[PDB]
């Protein structure tokens, strides 16, 4: 059995959840590559593997860096 979101297991599936994404400085592509799909409202995203949620993204933020900073034990980051 699978403890992760099978639905959001592919980069492609995560990418396809973004519609009218409000930030010009952080792309749906970058977020999907870092394991994040759109949950909202606003700029809130969730990891398919650890279930970590992040919002209030800053221009300086790197999605993979923030994933590791906030959710260091995430199994997606390790494999
Ligand atoms: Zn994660």
């Amino acid at each position: 059995s699978n403890p992760y979101s099978y639905a959001m297991s592919t980069e492609e599936a995560r990418f396809l959840t973004y519609h009218m994404w409000p930030l010009t400085f952080l792309s749906p592509s970058e977020l999907a590559r870092a394991g994040f799909y759109y949950i909202g409202p606003g700029d809130r995203v969730a990891c398919f593997a650890c279930g970590g949620k992040l919002s209030n993204w800053e221009p300086k933020d790197d999605a993979m860096s923030e994933h590791r900073r906030h959710f260091p034990n995430c199994p997606f980051l390790e494999n």
